[PDB]
């Protein structure tokens, strides 16, 4: 897990996936790729036209995601949004439900992969 030391420095993408009530960053060749058994948080950093920074804190739910899974994305947005003095837009992402502000991210492949990492309750 990264801390939100890493978080909302530079304008573009990140992507922490839920792994065990714990974010884990997601590895760039797999951004737009997500598990449908899984959860997401998403950090759009935009550069405004006057050069301040702009956050917009997505949380995305696989269809096959588990509570725990679901619970903590929640909650890590919130935190992070808090971190980022409540700076951020917050988003809930259902799979299959999106806003067209996170599709729009996601112009070439939105590609939803099966399975994901289990639960945290073994
Ligand atoms: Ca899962
Ligand atoms: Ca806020």
């Amino acid at each position: 897990h990264p801390e939100f030391l890493k978080a909302g420095k530079e304008p573009g993408l990140q992507i922490w996936r839920v792994e065990k009530f714990d974010l884990v960053p997601v590895p760039t060749n797999l951004y737009g790729d997500f598990f449908t058994g899984d959860a997401y948080v998403i950090l759009k950093t935009v550069q405004l036209r006057n050069g301040n920074l702009q956050y917009d804190l997505h949380y995305w739910l696989g269809n096959e995601c588990s509570q725990d899974e679901s619970g903590a994305a929640a909650i890590f947005t919130v935190q992070l949004d808090d971190y980022l003095n409540g700076r951020a837009v917050q988003h809930r992402e259902v799979q299959g439900f999106e806003s067209a502000t996170f599709l729009g991210y996601f112009k070439s492949g939105l590609k939803y992969k099966k399975g994901g990492v289990a639960s945290g309750f073994k």
